[PDB]
């Protein structure tokens, strides 16, 4: 009864973030040990519970040893505190986390689902990296022991022969009787394509260059037959207990290289959030009633720009096409039916650090935006969810980040209202 799912709101009526940005600790439990790095959230909200999850990785954040995968079922409430708060209900780990690609979860009402990707083990059960060996599916529930889906081949198709698969970290939704998730990883390909290559004014040598370089740019270390793509995944049948999951796959044609995403519900459609992975860091969001990638509709605003993590050396005006890897996620948050009035976290460099803002883009292309978590040495990725909450939208954050120099990245929760006015 404490929050409820978005109200869109019904002279120039803007939005704009909260003056404040208030913590919500303990959202999920963390070590302070100093050899771990908390990774990859995935957070997602329902009707009022919500689901966590995050990687525990031995001394590195990016290629570390995954030494857990822990998941949290909790409930948004009200502590008498400035904003809402969390409080835990389940605390539970991914059984066998080394055998994991990558997992994420989507809230539903009163329960909570967990989709991991697996490789493939040795007899050893040692992992073999860079496979695909399936799926298991977790539904949490307070009060009921977790129920765990093995998915294998007899229970999904994949519209392209996957040789790799990892969720989307930024999670998934249920609607009805299924689940809807993202995932990315390599394909197989055998026919000739032209990979998407929008970018603005650039000084071009025979005028096929940068197609050329398009076209590399989703393929894997040069390789044509082997393209790092993005899927939508439907889980279906989920009342029988044996889930079937149907992938299906955005052509390069459609999409830059594959990356974390998130889908989203969006009143009666969805929305698709695509992380920069390559050249292009612009924006990449799609609009689709029925979750298709030919209904999947792109939004033409380019913010937030992705200007972190990323070995790219074009420029955000024009955004040329070059062989470059990006890693961060700065996903947004719908807070009209056509996604043209959104809020989002941006994060620039200020060398080994960052400096960060909360904002607000309106549909007219305004950008109101507020300086965020100054305390924190650095902050490189954000994920969002809102919510109604006495009788206002307020936001949630997740992001991670380093309080100070020296410290391990750790994962760090705060909230935030979203005020409408008019001019
Ligand atoms: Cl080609
Ligand atoms: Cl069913
Ligand atoms: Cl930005």
């Amino acid at each position: 009864t404490t929050i409820k799912p978005i109200e869109y709101p019904k002279d120039h009526f803007t939005m704009e973030p909260g003056a404040n940005f208030y913590t919500v600790p303990n959202l999920g439990p963390a070590s302070s040990n100093s050899d771990e790095c908390y990774t990859n959230p995935s957070f997602s909200i329902g009707s009022s519970i919500y689901m966590f999850s995050q990687e525990i990785r031995k001394t590195d954040c990016t290629a570390g040893e995954i030494l857990s995968i822990q998941i949290v079922l909790g409930r948004i409430v009200d502590k008498g505190q400035q904003g809402p708060q969390a409080s835990p209900l389940l605390v539970w780990a991914v059984p066998n986390p080394k055998i994991i690609n990558s997992c994420a979860v989507a809230a539903g009402d009163e329960m909570g689902w967990v989709l991991c990707s697996v490789t493939l083990t040795a007899a050893s059960g040692e992992p073999i990296p860079h496979m695909f060996d399936g799926f298991w599916l977790y539904k949490l529930e307070p009060d009921t022991e977790v129920v765990s889906y093995r998915i294998t081949g007899y229970a999904y198709l994949l519209d392209k022969q996957y040789d790799s698969v990892f969720i989307g970290k930024g999670g998934g939704i249920q609607k009805g009787n299924d689940l809807y998730f993202q995932m990315y990883g390599l394909s197989r390909n055998r026919q000739s394509f032209k990979a998407l290559c929008e970018h603005g004014s650039c000084l071009g040598t025979g005028g096929g260059g940068y197609q050329v370089l398009c076209d590399r740019a989703v393929m894997s270390f040069g390789s044509e037959e082997s393209l790092i793509t993005n899927a939508y995944l439907k889980v279906n049948d989920l009342a029988s207990g044996k889930p079937v999951i149907i992938g299906q796959t955005f052509p390069p044609s459609d999409s830059y290289k594959g990356s974390n995403g998130r889908m989203y519900t969006i009143g009666d459609k969805y929305g698709l959030y695509l992380a920069p992975s390559s050249w292009n860091r612009y924006l990449r969001f799609g609009i689709t009633p029925d979750i298709s990638v030919r209904s999947t509709t792109w939004l033409k605003s380019q913010d937030p720009i992705m200007k972190i993590l990323s070995t790219c050396t074009n420029t955000d005006r024009d955004m040329c096409p070059e062989i470059c890897n990006t890693r961060g996620y700065q996903d947004i948050f719908p807070l009209s039916e056509d996604s043209e009035y959104y809020t989002y976290i941006g994060i620039t460099p200020n060398n080994g650090g960052t400096k960060n803002f909360v904002a607000v883009r309106d549909s007219d292309g305004h950008i109101a935006s507020i300086d965020i978590l100054q305390n924190y040495y650095s902050i490189t990725s954000a994920t969002i969810s809102c919510f109604m909450y006495k009788d206002e939208i307020w936001c949630i954050a997740i992001t991670e980040g380093k309080k100070q120099k020296d410290n391990p990245q750790r994962i760090y929760a705060h909230s935030y209202k979203i005020r409408q006015m008019c001019y």
